[PDB]
């Protein structure tokens, strides 16, 4: 088989590895810091440098592939908590969206809230012009912020929060789990046809954003990745 | 909401927190060992003691639950690889079925293969008795070790192997992820209505089995296990 | 190492985690009532389900454990505030006292005082017949409601109190602090080998009780627990 | 009686109620890194402004406390992890010794490991000139980085450790409770008569520090604290 995998308990911003678009920037901590506090629709995004072939053309096969990762969202005062993280899959030319607003585009749209991109956001911030829940919740986006689905979920100024995805070629069943601070857990699972939306070579990696009056601490403390694409 | 969640890295008699049905022996290491090497049809489980209430008659709900667990099936010269390892879920009062010999229940089920129960099957040995496939393979069995669905797989002697399992409370599927020494991973979905096919309160636990022929060690290294039940 | 832990924020009859002894009554607001206000002598105590090994006769050592919750108890109407909660360990067997009447036996005793338990008690009136201090009080009972150690504390109706406790493996020390709602902390603390009081398999829970005229509200709010046994 | 309490959920440069002595430094996410990466012998200290006090003159009584905080260690590339972090009390006139040679020293203590205050260090570098145990270790200092009393623990690089302290007046009992990033709690408890050790005015505070090629991430996250002295 094809197997790629990968594994980061910290990083810093010389490595090769790892693409930074936006106001991105690695703490001291090795934590990195995908937006800017005092900017004005800031928005950072972060990618595996090398790309991932998740589907062939050729066998008609798409691959599996089991993550996980954890983060940090912190308040900072006098700025709304907003808008949150997405952890996503976009063809491996994927760039910031040309003069994007920031805020509810998560840094992955464009105004109307669309674009080319496969994602499970974690929304702090209801955008009533995307049909977002009146509360934080996790979400399947595929294509639009305009979920295909999400669930309703709690997001803890200054907690570390662990994600586990999983998606099974065989069912094209994208599951995610997400283990709440006190030690409660969250679940959400959508059937995305990865060769249906997307091109055989991808790029995977997190994305935050924010307005002028929404701001907020947006922490990546680590992240592990596996993808398995059988070739026969 | 309602969370159940116990870690253990390590085993030892005694320890309230589980039960042993069969074969089962701990060994010096904090590992459990499932089957007797020098019995014709070996039989044995382990049990998570308290029972687990998965769904509420009252709200309807049905909890999701992320459990991971690791382990490791060592060859015993001049004897076939058999019968496999079995995470499942079964009725609080299961008892464990009747050893039987050149059979391969995985010791949750009678001679004909039928049991109550719903699990994931890291089996290693074809039986035509069950439809079993020509090789090695990762199943979902609902009430049958005849799995509902299957998967190539690939057992390699002391090798230890690292499982998680998710299941989304609403869209009522269950995910596995299989990680060889390799590194590549296996995977494989179901949906399983555990509202439909289970009483209120369940068990969780391992279970496995031995014939007159196939005999191997089955080792239950680890276990992490969190399930939560939203109610209101 | 060996550990255990749970965590209550809320609480719902029908839970398998929970035994209810007695007159408890789970209100539609996920809180514990302990006792009956319409009845003479009621007695109700709440325990968690599976027994917890707190030491072992292998090992030779005892576990620690930190635990905190927090409860409320409101007054009624022509009626003396009686009896108080009481956060106990008591042998798996447990059966719930006789209820008794004038009586303030906290639910863990005989008309006399005595019992087989340790704990720490929440007592808001006394007794001349077990040595109840002048007033409210905190106290450490070892197989008798006649405090071991007793502190001055003030009970105020319809106040949520926290309450940490920590047991060191080693010194054995029984450590509480109780944090009253306008701030102010009032600690207690007392050795009790718990490996000489009580036999291997013990259980956790909350017991109250009341009388003929001092009758009152006693609601658990939350709890949470965890204890780790070291085996090696 | 009089009551001292506090809480922070991020810290921030510009406040008069944190005192920063030493190579500290407040990352954007609002955590204290204590001791800086790139110098030789980085000291860091954060006291809390205001002093405390602990013990009163006229009334033999000496104050009862509890207070709770979380930090994080980590690992950096080509440095041994150390030297650690320690909670201290110290008069209120405290400052980093006269030529500290951080390190082993923990920035509370000179050359030959002693000093004026009481603290509680979480060691993760063995000194054989202050008696260190082997391993990682938490452990109970009295006016000496010798440590009166020690625990064996295990220091995991970015994980978060969540720490909960008990004062009891009554008993002069110190005892501690660390919960690690695994689940699992590690205790130890030491009577330390404040009043015969320290001044009636103390300042709390933390501390960290390492050396030429003993260095690490030291983190504060949150700190909260209460304290009260009973004046009759
Ligand atoms: O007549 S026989 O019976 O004998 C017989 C002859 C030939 C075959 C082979 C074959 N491919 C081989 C290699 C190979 C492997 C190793 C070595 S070696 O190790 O070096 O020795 C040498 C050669 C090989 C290497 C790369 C490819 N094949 C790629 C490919 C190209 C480009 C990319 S890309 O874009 O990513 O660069 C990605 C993938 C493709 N192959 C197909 C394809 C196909 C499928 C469906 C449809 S359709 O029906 O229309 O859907 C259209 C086309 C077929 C159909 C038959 C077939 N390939 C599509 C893409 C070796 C044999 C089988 C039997
Ligand atoms: O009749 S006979 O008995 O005579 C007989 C004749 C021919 C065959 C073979 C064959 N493939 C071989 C290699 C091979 C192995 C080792 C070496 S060696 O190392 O040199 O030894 C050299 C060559 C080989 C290597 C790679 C591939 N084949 C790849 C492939 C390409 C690209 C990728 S990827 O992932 O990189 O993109 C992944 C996989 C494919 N092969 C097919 C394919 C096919 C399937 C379905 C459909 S259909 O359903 O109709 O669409 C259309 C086509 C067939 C059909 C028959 C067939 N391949 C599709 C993809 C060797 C033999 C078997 C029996
Ligand atoms: O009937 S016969 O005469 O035919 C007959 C049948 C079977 C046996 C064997 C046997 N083990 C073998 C290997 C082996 C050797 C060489 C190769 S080869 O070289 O590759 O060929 C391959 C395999 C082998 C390899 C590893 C182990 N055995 C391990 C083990 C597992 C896991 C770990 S771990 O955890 O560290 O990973 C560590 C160690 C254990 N084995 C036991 C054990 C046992 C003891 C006490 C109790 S009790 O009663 O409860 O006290 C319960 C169970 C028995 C009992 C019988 C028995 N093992 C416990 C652990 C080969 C044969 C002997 C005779
Ligand atoms: O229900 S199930 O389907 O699950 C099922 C459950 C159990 C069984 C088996 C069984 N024995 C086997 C072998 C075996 C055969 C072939 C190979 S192989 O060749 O490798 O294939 C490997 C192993 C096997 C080999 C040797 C023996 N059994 C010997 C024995 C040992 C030593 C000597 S000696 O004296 O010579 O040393 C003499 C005899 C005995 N076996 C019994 C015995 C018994 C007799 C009377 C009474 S009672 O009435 O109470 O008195 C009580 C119990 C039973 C009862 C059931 C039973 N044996 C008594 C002695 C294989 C299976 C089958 C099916
Ligand atoms: O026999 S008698 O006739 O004598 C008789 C004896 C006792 C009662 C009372 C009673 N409640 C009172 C106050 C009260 C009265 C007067 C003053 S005064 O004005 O000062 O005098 C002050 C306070 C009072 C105040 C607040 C509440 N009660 C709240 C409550 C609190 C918080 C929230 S929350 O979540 O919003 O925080 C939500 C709800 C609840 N009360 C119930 C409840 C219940 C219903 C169904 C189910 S079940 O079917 O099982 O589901 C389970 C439980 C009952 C059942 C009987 C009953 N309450 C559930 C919630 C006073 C009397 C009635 C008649
Ligand atoms: O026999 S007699 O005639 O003498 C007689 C004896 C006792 C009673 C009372 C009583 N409650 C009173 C107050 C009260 C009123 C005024 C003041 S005053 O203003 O100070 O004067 C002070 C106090 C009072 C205040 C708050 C409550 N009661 C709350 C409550 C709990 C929790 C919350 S909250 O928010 O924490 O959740 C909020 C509210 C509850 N009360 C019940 C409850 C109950 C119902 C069903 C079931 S069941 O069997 O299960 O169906 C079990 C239990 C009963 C049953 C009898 C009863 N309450 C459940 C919740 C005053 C009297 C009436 C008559
Ligand atoms: O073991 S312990 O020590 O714990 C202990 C446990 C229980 C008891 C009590 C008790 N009753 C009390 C009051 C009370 C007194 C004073 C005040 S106060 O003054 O306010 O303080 C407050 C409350 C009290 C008031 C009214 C009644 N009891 C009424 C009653 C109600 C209504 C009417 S009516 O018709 O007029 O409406 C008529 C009679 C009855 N009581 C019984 C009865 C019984 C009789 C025969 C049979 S059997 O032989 O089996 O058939 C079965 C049961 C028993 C058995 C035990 C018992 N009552 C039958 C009717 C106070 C305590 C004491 C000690
Ligand atoms: O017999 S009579 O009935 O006539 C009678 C007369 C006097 C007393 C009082 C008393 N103190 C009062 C205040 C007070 C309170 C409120 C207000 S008001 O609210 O303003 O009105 C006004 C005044 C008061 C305020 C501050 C102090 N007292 C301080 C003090 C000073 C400095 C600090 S410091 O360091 O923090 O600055 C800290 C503490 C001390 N007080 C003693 C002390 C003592 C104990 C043991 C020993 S020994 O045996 O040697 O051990 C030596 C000394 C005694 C002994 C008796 C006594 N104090 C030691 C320190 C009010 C009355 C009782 C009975
Ligand atoms: O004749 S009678 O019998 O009738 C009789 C006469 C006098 C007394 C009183 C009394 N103190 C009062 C206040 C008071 C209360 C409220 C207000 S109000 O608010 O205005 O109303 C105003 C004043 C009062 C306020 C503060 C103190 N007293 C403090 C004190 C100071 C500083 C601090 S601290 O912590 O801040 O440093 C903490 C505590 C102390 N008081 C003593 C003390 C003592 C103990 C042991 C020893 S010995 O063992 O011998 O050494 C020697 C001395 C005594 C002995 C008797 C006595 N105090 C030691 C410290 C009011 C009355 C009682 C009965
Ligand atoms: O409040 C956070 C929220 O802001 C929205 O945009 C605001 C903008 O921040 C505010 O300054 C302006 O006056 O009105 C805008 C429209 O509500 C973002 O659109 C949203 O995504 C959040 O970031
Ligand atoms: O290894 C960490 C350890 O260092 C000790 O000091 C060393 C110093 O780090 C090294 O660079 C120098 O060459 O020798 C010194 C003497 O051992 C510290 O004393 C100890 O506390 C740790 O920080
Ligand atoms: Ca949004
Ligand atoms: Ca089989
Ligand atoms: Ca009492
Ligand atoms: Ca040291
Ligand atoms: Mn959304
Ligand atoms: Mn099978
Ligand atoms: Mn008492
Ligand atoms: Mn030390």
């Amino acid at each position: 088989a094809e197997t790629v995998s990968f594994n980061f308990n910290s990083f810093s911003e010389g490595n090769p590895a790892i693409n930074f678009q936006g106001d991105v920037t690695v703490l001291s901590n090795g934590n990195i810091q995908l937006t800017n506090l005092n900017k004005v629709n800031s928005v950072g995004r972060v990618l595996y440098a090398m790309p991932v072939r998740i589907w062939s053309s050729a066998t008609g096969n798409v691959a599996s592939f089991l993550t996980s990762f954890s983060f940090e969202m912190k308040d900072i005062k006098d700025y709304d908590p907003a808008d949150g993280i997405i952890f996503f899959i976009a063809p491996e030319d994927t760039q910031i969206p040309a003069g994007s607003i920031g805020g509810g585009t998560l840094g992955v749209s464009d105004t109307k809230g669309a674009g080319h991109f496969v994602g499970v956001e974690f929304d702090t911030y209801s955008n009533s012009e995307y049909n977002d829940p009146p509360t934080d919740h996790v979400g399947i986006d595929v294509n639009s912020v305009d979920s295909v689905k999400t669930v309703p979920w709690n997001s803890v100024s200054g907690a570390v929060v662990k994600v586990t995805v999983i998606y099974d070629s065989s069912t094209k069943t994208l599951s995610v789990a997400v283990t709440n601070d006190n030690g409660d857990i969250t679940t959400i699972a959508q059937v995305v046809d990865l060769k249906a939306k997307l091109p055989e070579r991808v790029k995977f990696g997190f994305s935050a954003s924010g307005s002028l009056g929404g701001r907020q601490i947006h922490l990546i403390r680590s992240w592990s990745f596996t993808s398995t694409l059988i070739t026969t």
